[PDB]
DNA sequence: GACAGGATGTG
DNA sequence: CACATCCTGTC
C-alpha cells in the first residue's frame, strides 16, 4: 500500500522473509546482503513502486546514490555484494 | 556484463 | 529529496 518506501527499507523487507533466501540473503553477521537473483529483486522493487521497466541496472543505481548517503555500501569485489553501514541500527528503527 | 557516478527529469 | 532513466567509461 505504501509507495513512498525507499530501496534500502524495502530490500530489509525482502532479507527478513526467509522465503526471499532464493533471491537476496545476508552473508554476514554485520549487514552485508548478496542480490543472488538481482534482476528478479529488480522486478520486484518495479511493482512495488509502479514502475514495470524497472531492472537491476537502475536498481544498482539508486544503490549507488546511498554510498554519500551512508546508507548502504559496496563490498568491493563481491558481484551483487552490498553492505548496510549501520547494521543492526537500521534494522531497529 | 557489473560497477562508478554525472546529466536530466519527475512528483 | 529519492529515485527513474540514460549515458560515458573502466575493467
Amino acid at each position: 500500500m505504501d509507495s513512498a518506501i525507499t530501496l534500502w527499507q524495502f530490500l530489509l523487507q525482502l532479507l527478513q522473509k526467509p522465503q526471499n533466501k532464493h533471491m537476496i540473503c545476508w552473508t554476514s553477521n554485520d549487514g552485508q546482503f548478496k542480490l543472488l537473483q538481482a534482476e528478479e529483486v529488480a522486478r520486484l522493487w518495479g511493482i512495488r513502486k509502479n514502475k514495470p521497466n524497472m531492472n537491476y541496472d537502475k536498481l544498482s543505481r539508486a544503490l549507488r546514490y546511498y554510498y554519500v548517503k551512508n546508507i548502504i555500501k559496496k563490498v568491493n569485489g563481491q558481484k551483487f555484494v552490498y553492505k548496510f553501514v549501520s547494521y543492526p541500527e537500521i534494522l531497529n528503527m
